């Protein structure tokens, strides 16, 4: 009675149809770090997306499935020197950076790279006020700076963050052109919601992006607008089924399932994730709900998935389901306590 | 995969000539065991493999004569695979998947733990001749002492062979008095078992013993309080065996992580940001899961009167949460140089993922 994922790949197809409708000017480069499953990456490749890779291993994974290097962006601003050499031999030329020290590595290791200055919206992002000096030094290093990127992140309450980021990008775009650079790529990053229970919808985020785009980056055959969505594509696609392996009573209950914070639910710690346990059995009308906690299978007392969510009395052998579990779930798991990661089945 | 050199800090400098790597002083583990036999001579250590399940670590411990606390089928197969008999294994997971109990049974492992009646209903159907150890509370695990009578009554009805009591204080103890109260409580439950007809002969005092120098509550003080409590409540007797489940005690100071500075960024107050090729998705997952605080230490020789700047250390990953140190005073470093993190053997190599396609570091071994 092991745990398992059900990934509906048709959900990915619908997400992309909605992307083309809402953001027709923006070519999506899927952030593979989000979910690097083969059937996910094949479905996206077939739908025609690019791919945002952050390491030599992710480049190897997408190149292995026949994706050409021009559909890959190496969007890690701080790259190990060996990793840059590897990308250069795979034909991947587009890479990000956010400081001059990164350009010193690139001038030694991959001088013909098309470099995209990532700006801040504190780990990553060159402050706008440092950007002039960065680009001046790039000219001294003979770097082909070809664009600007930013990343708003998933924690956007107000869509106005996208608008200001795009306005700031235009200011850096114009600086680049003033210094003789071939500025032709805007990369608007990720952070787009992938779930139906999101407060800031995708549809209004897109409206704010498109109005800012028409203002600051009016249509032009020279300009290519690009993005780096991760969770948007895969979040609602995966559903996790977990077996209740133990039970305890105190009214309240305590359920232990065979997957937790070391496995698929590492999203709780690493990705600010909140989840909702759903009984897989048909709900009987008017059955009472008690306040209940759910726990992973490890020793650790930190291995808790839910604190007090109102569930009906369950039994050992029954299953709980977690919807919206495809983003940053099958990628951050470990083999702690010796427990195995759930097998993925596809619809 | 072994390495030249007297001590740990010598062996690091030899190999450097740029993936991250561990250097594991297996002789540190030997000195931890010697200290254990001296400070807790009545207590047989069953090492908690979940802490560091490395092959060489397990083999070193088995040869020193320790048992092994296993929490799953995978960990049991791993210790049985290196020539450890089923008697030297305790299956100290109180909430076990039915299929995992079935696996322990067929492997010879009979001692398991439990903290409630539902767990016994499982054991009756699947492993009815298991020697069961009632884990008591010191909110995740542990039967409250007030529930223990009712639990052992139900255990009589299920014909369970209850043979002992266990507890777990945990590493977050500022006062050794938790151990003395747990041992008294353990005696109370021990007497209830004997009263109800059970053959109570095992006391299991859990883990939580410090494995580092910079721990405030010292090992020697903890062991002192435990032995006073044991002499009081569990006086020496040939039928009684006392057992513990140390994890971090044995391996915490045995591992040293060597990481490479793969990037830098300056801010002219003058601060530096270092990016290294290991982070919170790899070896420093201990920061999120284990409340770990780490000190970065340049491997290069410290030149006299050299300037120190406030510095952050970040992982290689592509997440704003992947930060190893927020603010620590280090000399100006350069891309290509190395940073060392001592005391990195406990809950590091076991909680790792390959997020962003970054590989976990290789382990190399020094044998003092
Ligand atoms: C990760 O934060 C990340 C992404 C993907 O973010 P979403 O999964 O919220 O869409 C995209 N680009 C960069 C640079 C990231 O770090
Ligand atoms: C894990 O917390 C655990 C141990 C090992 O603890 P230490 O590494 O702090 O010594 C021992 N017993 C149990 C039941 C644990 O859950």
């Amino acid at each position: 009675g092991d745990p398992f994922f059900v990934a509906d790949l048709g959900d990915i197809v619908r997400k992309h149809e909605t992307w083309k409708k809402c953001l027709p000017r923006v070519t999506p480069f899927y952030a593979v770090k989000c979910n690097d499953d083969w059937r996910v990456l094949g479905t996206l490749a077939a739908l025609g997306t690019g791919f945002d890779c952050a390491s030599n291993t992710e480049i190897q994974r997408v190149r292995g499935i026949g994706v050409p290097p021009e559909k890959i962006i190496y969007a890690n601003p701080c790259k190990q020197i060996s990793h840059i050499r590897y990308a250069r031999d795979s034909g991947v030329d587009v890479m990000t950076f956010d400081c001059v020290d990164e350009l010193e590595k690139v001038a030694k290791t991959h001088p013909k790279a098309k470099m995209v200055l990532r700006i801040s919206t504190v780990k990553f992002g060159a402050k706008v006020e440092d950007c002039r000096f960065i680009l001046e030094q790039a000219k001294k290093l003979n770097i082909d700076v070809t664009g600007v990127s930013f990343h708003v992140g998933s924690g956007s309450t107000d869509a106005s963050t996208f608008a200001q980021a795009i306005s700031d990008s235009r200011f850096v775009f114009d600086m680049g052109t003033e210094l003789g650079f071939n500025m032709h790529i805007l990369d608007i990053g990720g952070g787009f919601p992938g779930t139906r229970d999101a407060p800031l919808k995708f549809e209004e985020i897109a409206g704010v992006i498109n109005n800012a785009l028409e203002k600051h980056f009016p249509p032009d055959l020279k300009l290519t607008i690009v993005a780096e969505p991760g969770r948007y594509y895969v979040a609602s696609a995966f559903t996790l089924a977990v077996n209740v392996i133990a039970k305890a009573v105190t009214q309240s209950f305590m359920y232990y399932v065979n997957d937790g914070v070391y496995g698929s639910f590492n999203c709780i710690l690493y990705d600010h994730a909140v989840v909702r346990p759903l009984p897989q059995r048909e709900p009987i009308p008017n059955e009472k709900l008690y306040p209940s906690s759910v726990w992973g299978p490890t020793c650790d007392g930190l291995d808790q998935i839910v604190e007090r969510y109102y569930l009906p009395e369950m039994q050992v052998g029954e299953w709980l389901l977690f919807e919206d579990m495809g983003a940053y779930t099958v990628v951050g798991t470990s083999s702690f306590n010796g427990f195995q990661s759930p097998t993925i089945y596809y619809v």
